[PDB]
C-alpha cells in the first residue's frame, strides 16, 4: 500500500481547481487564544510611491521585542475544528457537503503539493475518518524536531527577519502608518477558512494571511489578500534561475490553493535591509520556468495532490476518530503508510468528537 512520487507520473493536463470561496475567518491573539473575527487582520500599506525607497532594518528590535510562539504546543487541527464546530450548520453545499470533504490545514496541501520536485525534508500526515469527513493532521518527523530544537542562530534570525518584514509593509489601520517600534509576536495571526474542490475532492482548509489589501480591485476574498515574503538579493541569472526552481514553487504552491493573487517579496541584503521590493502575481509564477528543463510544473503539483487525496480517501476505510492511517513520505521514495490507535497519533479531540456525535 503505497504511492510513487516521480514528476512523470503526473505529467498530464492540469486537473480542475474550483475556486476557492472564504467560508469565514478567525483570529488568534497576542496570547493565542482564539477569537471569531477578524481582530487580527493587518492591512497592506507599502511605502508611498513619490517617497523614499524601502529601507527597512530587519534586524531591529531581534531579540528584545520578540515575542515568539511556544512551538512546542502541538495545536494540530484544533483552531479549525473549533471554527468547524461554530459553524458546522452554516455550512454551505447543503446536507452532506461536509461528510464528503477533506479538512486539513493549508500548509498541508502546500506540502502535498511540492511533493514531487522536493528534495531535502519528508513528512508524514496523520489522516482519521470521522462522520464520512477525512481529516488531515501533519506529523512533526523526527529529524524535524530534532532540527527544530538545535535551530542555530543564525535560522532563528533570518525567521525572525521573515515576521519583522511583515511589520514594515502593514498597518493595524486601513490606510494606516506601518509601526516597526513595536514587538513582533509570533502567536498573534490572521486565519482565512475557505471552501474549494481538486478534482472530484471537497476541501475545506484554513490558512494564515499577512495582510489584506484595501486598494484591492476586488473586495471580495481571497482575492484581497496579499502574501508577504523576504529572500536573499540577488545579483546574477544564474541566481534568479535558483530562486525561479526552488523558492518560486513553495510560493506558488503556497499562494495559489486560497486564491491569494500576489506575492510581495522584499530583498534583503547580507547586513539584514530590505532595500527593494518586487510583486510576483501568483498566477504568472510558472512563467518564469515553463521552458526550463530544470522547472517545476503546476500541474505535476496538482495531479499528484489529487492522486494523493484519491489515495487517502481508500485507504482509510474506517469511519473511526481515534483510528489514525498515517501517511509517510521521504525524498527519492513512495508515500508508505501505518496504522495507530489513541496516543499519541489521534488528533481529533474528544470536545469535537462528542459536539459532532450528539
Ligand atoms: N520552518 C521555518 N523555516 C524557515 N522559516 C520559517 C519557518 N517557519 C516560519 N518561518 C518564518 O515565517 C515567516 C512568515 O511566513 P509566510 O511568508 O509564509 O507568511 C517566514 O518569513 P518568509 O516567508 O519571508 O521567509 C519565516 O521567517
Ligand atoms: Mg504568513
Ligand atoms: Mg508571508
Amino acid at each position: 500500500p503505497s504511492l510513487r512520487t516521480q514528476p512523470s507520473l503526473y505529467s498530464g493536463p492540469f486537473p480542475f481547481y474550483r475556486r476557492p470561496s472564504e467560508l469565514g475567518c478567525f483570529s488568534l491573539d497576542a496570547q493565542r487564544q482564539y477569537h471569531g473575527d477578524a481582530r487580527a487582520l493587518r492591512y497592506y500599506s507599502p511605502p508611498p510611491i513619490n517617497g523614499p525607497g524601502p529601507d527597512f532594518d530587519l534586524r531591529d528590535g531581534y531579540p528584545d521585542r520578540y515575542q515568539p510562539r511556544d512551538e512546542e504546543v502541538q495545536e494540530r487541527l484544533d483552531h479549525l475544528l473549533r471554527w468547524v464546530l461554530e459553524h458546522r450548520n452554516q455550512l454551505e453545499g447543503g446536507p452532506g457537503w461536509l461528510a464528503g470533504a477533506t479538512v486539513t490545514w493549508r500548509g498541508h496541501l502546500t506540502k502535498l503539493l511540492t511533493t514531487p520536485y522536493e528534495r531535502q525534508e519528508g513528512w508524514q500526515l496523520a489522516a482519521s475518518r470521522f462522520q464520512g469527513t477525512l481529516y488531515l493532521s501533519e506529523v512533526e518527523t523526527p529529524a524535524a524536531r530534532a532540527q527544530r530544537l538545535a535551530r542555530p542562530p543564525l535560522l532563528r534570525e533570518l525567521m525572525y527577519m521573515g515576521y519583522k518584514f511583515e511589520q514594515y509593509m502593514c498597518a493595524d489601520k486601513p490606510g494606516g502608518s506601518p509601526d516597526p517600534s513595536g514587538e513582533v509576536n509570533t502567536n498573534v495571526a490572521y486565519c482565512s477558512v475557505l471552501r474549494s474542490r481538486l478534482g472530484n475532492h471537497p476541501l475545506l482548509f484554513s490558512g494564515a494571511v499577512d495582510c489584506l489589501n484595501p486598494q484591492a480591485p476586488c473586495t471580495q476574498p481571497p482575492s484581497c489578500y496579499v502574501e508577504l515574503k523576504t529572500s536573499k538579493e540577488m545579483h546574477s541569472p544564474g541566481q534568479w534561475r535558483s530562486f525561479y526552481r526552488h523558492k518560486l514553487l513553495k510560493w506558488w504552491a503556497q499562494s495559489f490553493l486560497p486564491g491569494v493573487p500576489h506575492v510581495v517579496a522584499g530583498f534583503r541584503n547580507p547586513e539584514g535591509f530590505v532595500c527593494s521590493l518586487k510583486t510576483f502575481p501568483t498566477m504568472e509564477m510558472f512563467e518564469n520556468v515553463r521552458n526550463d528543463r530544470e522547472g517545476w510544473n503546476p500541474s505535476v503539483c496538482m495531479n499528484f495532490c489529487a492522486a494523493f487525496l484519491s489515495f487517502a480517501q481508500s485507504t482509510v476505510v474506517q469511519d473511526d476518530p481515534r483510528l489514525v492511517h498515517l501517511f509517510s513520505w521521504e525524498p527519492g521514495g513512495p508515500v508508505t503508510v501505518s496504522v495507530h490507535r489513541d496516543a499519541p497519533y489521534a488528533f481529533l479531540p474528544s470536545w469535537y468528537v462528542e459536539t459532532m456525535t450528539q
